[PDB]
């Protein structure tokens, strides 16, 4: 089945009967367990949401592309309110040339290291058969609402031998996400009087894709495999007036309906593949080189990321991220049956980023050790890891999986991530499943770079109205989790009822500080002497929930599935705000009937819980009039169906959001001065969508 306890499979076939506009979000998030969130809670940015896990945060969502980390997102500025201006990292590979995708939430995910403390989203290309096989497909959606961005998608494959001991796979994707109107959320807008009048919070960011991978495999003997790959691509935005606080100058304006960032992700990979008499082996080595360029931005107070009209013109941040890994696998015959699974890891994270660094001191007075001017541009991280998986089979249908992961990060020190997975048969029909690990979170190179310096004349200082600073600390400690889920299933002829309790311990999580560790000196007027706060690690934090999924076979042709996340808890246990805004619960229904042989048609249902807003502004003082406004409860319907030509041709089409429920980023969470909050109503839910499909294959 697609669903056990803590795990959730997406097939090819999935993606293709509920067909995504451009991203894989769209699919991912329709999982148990998984969310589309912004990281913490200004909503800042609340129109790039990423793919969340059991309310940990898109940050402790480790994306991986056939089991190889993608990093490119850790190029973009990590700001005051712990997020980035990235639409984020599961739209580097075209939906229809992926095979399936592995999510793994929580102490089955400790395992993985660094940033698995919410889970791990595995995206699976298709490669290369016996005989040669390909594919070209064609998707194009047409909004009710002119307003909301149309989206097209042209992506082939195709893969086969060359020798006998010679296989290829190569796929090439064109798509494009056109904005939102720069004017869609007019008349839904916060309260916007003074210098900010005429203001707009803004719709989705379009966004123009290139992507072309190219894979030759080498099985240079019966059991050695060795493959090497190449990815290059390209995501270009359209701009649509989004600004970190949704204020706006000239220069933005200039810049409505034209590309503002451009992302150039290039991957090479060698990859090792054995298999012999005593196990299994695979080591890789991936070199992910990430350019970044974007107009450059302001880095103080209501400054901080609106194009700076006195620096006009792109910057580039580069991120090389290069990262090799070992492991084998050793089927053992002892008292207990048992395989043993042996790895080390290697990755180096070098970040030059010649804009972040360049907040100067002339206004809020100088800090001692960091120079004004002229800052390195420089991060880099080395995290060496050894790890071992023990697979026990105490009696058939129970298995107890004990794993250490050792972490040296080359700044933070040592992390022992110790795990523990048990499924047992309690009847063929039933399995019960407990885990309990503590998964593992490095500081990303911004948290940790005392040369890395925002500003604020006092609206965004916690517990007092004065200028203040905030800097990065290299004396942070990585941020452990300790994730619990005790979970039960019956599986029994495509009948599967599962629900599943997940707590995650959250210790250290890092944040903008909360305390001045000390004072800057000289400065301007009524600004000097500005309070110096750091990155901090907050000592506890916790979330808890609930998975749930239920599949029943109506008839033979016909299957009805359920998915259900229901978040109960996400607490700051320092200030006793949420982490996140999540939807109290998601339920996710497809009804999917077979109704011929070459007929199938779909109809989903998603509803929406509550969503409730931070209750502390950045001051930490409590928020009022429509800085509390709640989103109620509200469900999105579609149909669709798939029809079958031929077995060389299918055709798709049907109907996202049937009854038209919409809804408008107001701006962000919280008042500022002449812009009013919008509290939870942070982000533009889509309207009626019509959308065709075509997918010629060999
Ligand atoms: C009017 C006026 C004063 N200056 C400005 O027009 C601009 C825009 C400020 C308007 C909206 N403010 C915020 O959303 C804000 C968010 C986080 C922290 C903050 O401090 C915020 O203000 N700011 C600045 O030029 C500026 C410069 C240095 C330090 C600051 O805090 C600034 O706001
Ligand atoms: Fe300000």
């Amino acid at each position: 089945t697609k669903q056990a306890p803590g795990v959730s499979i997406i097939t090819a076939e999935d993606i293709a009967k509920r067909p995504p506009s451009n991203d894989l979000s769209q699919i991912i998030r329709t999982m148990p367990g998984v969310n589309l969130t912004g990281n913490s809670s200004s909503g800042q940015r609340g129109n790039n949401r990423q793919i969340d896990i059991r309310g940990m945060g898109p940050e402790n969502t480790l994306i991986l592309v056939d089991g190889k980390p993608v990093s490119s997102r850790n190029s973009v500025r990590y700001g005051w309110r712990g997020e980035r201006d990235s639409r984020g990292d599961t739209n580097w590979v075209p939906a229809d040339q992926v095979e399936r995708i592995e999510v793994i939430r929580g102490p089955a995910a400790a395992r993985y290291g660094n940033g698995a403390a919410g889970g791990v989203v595995n995206i699976i290309t298709k490669q290369a058969g016996a005989e040669t096989h390909g594919n070209l497909s064609v998707y194009s959606n047409f909004p009710q609402h002119k307003a909301e961005g149309a989206s097209e998608r042209m992506s082939f494959g195709l893969n086969g031998p060359l020798t006998e001991n010679l296989s290829y796979r190569v796929y090439g994707n064109i798509a494009k996400t056109d904005s939102d109107d720069w004017d869609i959320n007019a008349g839904h807008e916060s309260n916007r009087t003074g210098k900010q009048a005429g203001t707009l919070p803004a719709g989705r960011e379009g966004v123009r894709n290139k992507d072309i991978d190219g894979l030759l495999s080498w099985r240079l003997t019966p059991e050695q495999t060795l493959e090497f790959e190449a990815g290059f691509s390209r995501q270009g935005n359209i701009y649509t007036g989004d600004t970190q606080n949704t204020n706006s100058n000239n220069y933005v304006k200039q810049m409505l309906g034209h590309e503002t960032n451009r992302m150039y992700r290039e991957t090479y990979s060698v990859t090792h593949r054995g298999e012999w008499d005593f196990g299994s082996s695979l080591a890789y080595l991936q070199y992910e080189k990430t350019r970044n360029s974007r107009i450059n931005e302001g880095l103080a107070g209501g400054t901080e990321g609106i194009f700076d009209p006195n620096n006009a013109g792109f910057y580039t941040a580069t991120l090389r991220d290069l990262t090799a890994h070992g492991e084998v696998n050793l089927p053992l015959h002892l008292g207990y049956e048992q395989t043993l699974t042996l790895g080390s890891e290697w990755t180096e994270q070098k970040l030059d980023d010649p804009s972040s660094n360049t907040q100067n001191t002339e206004e809020g007075g100088s800090i001692p050790g960091l120079a004004g001017k002229n800052r390195s541009s420089s991060s880099s991280a080395r995290i060496f890891s050894l790890f071992a998986e023990d697979n026990i089979e105490l009696m058939p249908g129970t298995m107890l999986t004990p794993g250490l992961r050792w972490d040296h990060h080359d700044i933070v020190g040592d992390n022992w991530s110790p795990s523990l997975n048990l499924s047992h048969a309690l009847t063929e029909r039933v399995t019960l499943k407990a885990g309990i690990a503590r998964a593992y979170k490095a500081p990303n190179l911004y948290q940790l770079n005392p040369d890395y310096l925002l500003y604020s004349r006092g609206q965004g200082c916690y517990g007092q109205s004065t200028s203040c600073y905030l800097r990065g600390n290299d004396g942070l400690k990585a941020e452990t989790s300790v994730n619990k889920e005790l979970g039960i299933e019956y599986s029994h002829d495509g009948l599967v009822a599962g629900l599943t309790y997940f707590r995650n311990d959250y210790k250290n999580k890092i944040e903008s500080g909360l305390s001045p560790v000390d004072h800057a000196s000289g400065g301007k007027g009524d600004y000097a002497n500005a309070a110096i706060y750091q990155w901090e690690n907050v000592p506890k934090a916790v979330v808890e929930g609930l998975e749930g999924t239920l599949t029943l076979p109506l008839a033979d042709g016909l299957k009805w599935s359920n998915n259900l996340t229901y978040m109960l808890q996400s607490k700051n246990k320092e200030t006793g705000d949420v982490l996140s805004v999540t939807p109290r619960y998601t339920l996710n229904s497809m009804l999917d009937w077979q109704a011929t042989d070459d007929l199938s048609l779909q109809a989903t249902v998603t509803w929406y819980g509550k969503q409730k807003p931070k209750k502390y502004d950045y001051h930490g003082d409590r928020v009022t009039g429509s800085a509390n406004d709640q989103l109620s409860p509200y469900a999105i319907a579609g149909l669709g169906g798939t029809y079958r030509l031929s077995k060389n041709l299918s055709l798709g089409a049907g109907v996202d959001n049937l009854f038209d429920k919409r809804l408008f980023r107001a701006g962000n969470a919280q008042g500022v001065v002449g812009i009013d909050g919008a509290g939870a109503a942070t982000y533009n839910e889509p309207g009626r969508t019509f959308y065709t499909s075509l997918t010629a294959s060999f």
